[PDB]
């Protein structure tokens, strides 16, 4: 099967789709999470993404596209997670998922406010070890391991990256609740309540 989880930066997205690929075996495709590898390893993607990406901004679509042909799986079941960020995105996603005889059976929306958000991303903190994401005051990194805050994750960035998901991304909203598919979910509750809120959508 194959979700999407679609809402605003730092609702809490990537957190959930960690928690369910690793528990039940799905397929995690963090876009975010690819572009970085690529970002840091200066392959030839990860050299043209990294300027939008430090300025908050959408790495163009074809780009996008094309990483997904290339990391979507032959099997197992899928969370797409911080893709599509575009109708364009998403048109294209359901006609790759239709040649594979796939579509997308559920987009869960993280609703959650402008409030709560800067506050999930100004504490985001990284072990750069092993990639473990914290927050300062909810999930806080054990005494003594080292961390660091992302680029985007500043003030700044944050405030960009707010404004673009609501000029190109929450269109999308519209999109998939037309085709009936949308669940809603409150990204403003703790953790645990999200994740079980997560796994009753899905069945
Ligand atoms: N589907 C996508 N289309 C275009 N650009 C993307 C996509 N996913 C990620 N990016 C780029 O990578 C950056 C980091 O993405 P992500 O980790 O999803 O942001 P967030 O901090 O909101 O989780 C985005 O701001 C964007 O510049
Ligand atoms: N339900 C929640 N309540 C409080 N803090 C959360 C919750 N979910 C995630 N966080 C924290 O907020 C930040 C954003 O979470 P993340 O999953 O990285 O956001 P997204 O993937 O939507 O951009 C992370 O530092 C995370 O540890
Ligand atoms: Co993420």
């Amino acid at each position: 099967m194959i979700l999407v989880f679609l809402g605003p930066p730092g609702a809490g997205k990537g957190t959930q789709a960690k928690r369910l690929a690793k528990e039940k075996g799905f397929v995690h495709i963090s876009t975010g999470d690819i572009l970085r590898e690529a970002v840091q390893k200066g392959t030839p993607l990860g050299k043209k993404a990294k300027e939008y990406m430090e300025r908050g901004e959408l790495v163009p679509d074809d780009l996008i596209i094309a990483l997904i042909e290339e990391v979507f799986p032959k099997h197992g079941n899928v969370i797409f997670d911080g893709f599509p960020r575009t109708v364009k995105q998403a048109e294209a996603l359901d006609e790759m998922l239709e040649k594979k005889g796939l579509k997308v059976d559920h987009v869960l929306l993280f609703e959650v406010p402008d409030e709560v958000v800067i506050e999930r991303l100004s504490g985001r903190r990284i072990n750069p070890e092993t990639g473990e994401v914290y927050h300062v005051k909810y999930n806080p990194p054990p005494p003594g391991v080292k961390v660091i805050q992302r680029e985007d994750d500043k003030p700044e960035v944050i405030k960009k990256r707010l404004e673009v998901y609501r000029e190109q991304t929450a269109p999308l909203i519209e999109y998939y609740k037309k085709k009936g598919i949308l669940r809603i979910i409150d990204a403003s509750k703790p953790v645990e309540e999200v994740y079980r809120q997560v796994l009753e959508v899905i069945g």
